[PDB]
């Protein structure tokens, strides 16, 4: 079950912005959002997509491991960290869309299709073709989506191996301290309107996990901290990080 | 393999006496203050539970990092110990009872086997099966730190590599835009000289920095200059912002 807090709205509202955070406490089964309608939107995923192209790439053999490099082609991009080598870890922190587009394309229409039918992803839509379809194709993704298709890869139920499973987790990891370990993936769609921020994940507590999965109007660039910055607003109102 | 005496004042700041030892995995080069200290082996304490997390994983001691290990209901004088414990919260709180149980369930032979298999200190277990890391024959440099967790980051120690997945998630100390540093605490109180370690290393994007640490302490009092000081080093070398 799901229920629903316009009070976090305050923290869209604060920062000028349109959005939806989706939160999901494990221990409790119960799901938490400020715009259920807007939860269970669908939209491109953009780098979110990361993570099962990752699963998928490791499963198949594509990545050897978190260490193979992916060596720079010399082609200035626009975003300056990609334009460097890159092993799994370093092109999702990065999200360094080229790497993930030759897996993809190693990948194949195919595999990709079954592999994402198997994980239950989004509409499972890879219409087309192979090497962009997450950006400026048709698959989409919910809110609340995302957060069951997490829920399936903290539990290592995805229908990869473990140690897939294990990588894609460790290559997610984003922040962790003493009180809670983020892994989580950022997204920007911007081939297509509406132009949105994801950040998708979940925290790790002693005790407890709690997923989430946000997205929120980007029509500029500027705006890209505000992923992170409204979830942890969020995340600090309900308490579960400091 | 350098020794920089000038990271001596980082430990001269804090009134302390110790050892930091890093290495910079892409050059295959070591750096410390005390070469001599580096290579002094002394009880590993806690930072034993990289090596019994692995075997108690491997045998299947452990099943994964989600299985919980009730609290004996015996309250200690650590209260985070008061209380069931998985894989990683009981190495972030360093649970000692937890990894006693692990160590009687895995034995002394298992455990000499495979400490020799790892090639990891001295490899001697001599005492109680359940506390010889706490004051017991094992004794590990620094360098012999470096050397093993070297192994353990690249898959290479003896053990299958989910185990040595699952310890490095464990590890797991702190992370951000910047660095990653997986890592184990110890501080041997036991048997003197009271020594802090903090072993581990940092990932970078491009690069990993390993490093050892152990540092006298007399008392608790100085247990976060194992961090401190550590950081202060990787920080004066650019390792971390």
């Amino acid at each position: 079950e799901w229920q629903e807090n316009k009070s976090w709205n305050a923290h869209f509202t604060e920062h000028k912005s349109q959005g939806v955070v989706v939160l999901w406490n494990e221990n409790k089964q119960q799901g938490f959002t400020n715009n259920l309608k807007r939860a269970n939107q669908a939209f491109l995923p953009a780098s979110t997509f990361k993570i099962p192209n990752s699963l998928i790439a490791l499963d198949l053999g594509v990545v050897k491991d978190e260490h193979q490099v992916f060596k720079w082609d010399g082609q200035t991009r626009d975003i300056a960290t990609w334009n460097r080598d890159h092993n799994l870890i370093t092109a999702m922190k990065y999200s360094v869309v080229p790497v993930y587009q030759e897996f993809a394309r190693q990948i194949g229409e195919a595999r990709m299709s079954k592999m994402l039918h198997a994980f239950d992803y989004g509409n499972e839509d890879i219409s087309g073709n192979v090497d962009s379809f997450w950006l400026d194709g048709g698959i989409r993704i919910s809110a609340t989506e995302q957060i069951s298709f997490l829920r399936k890869l903290y539990h290592n139920k995805l229908h990869v191996s473990e140690r897939s499973q294990r990588i894609v987790k460790q290559a997610m990891l984003t922040e962790a301290n003493g009180d809670y370990i983020i892994r989580a993936k950022t997204g920007y769609s911007t081939r297509i309107e509406p132009k949105i921020g994801w950040w998708v994940g979940w925290v790790e507590l002693d005790d407890n996990v709690w997923f989430f999965a946000m997205n929120m109007d980007m029509p500029t660039s500027d705006g890209l901290g505000l992923r992170q910055a409204i979830t942890k607003e969020v995340l600090k109102q309900e308490k579960i990080i400091p």
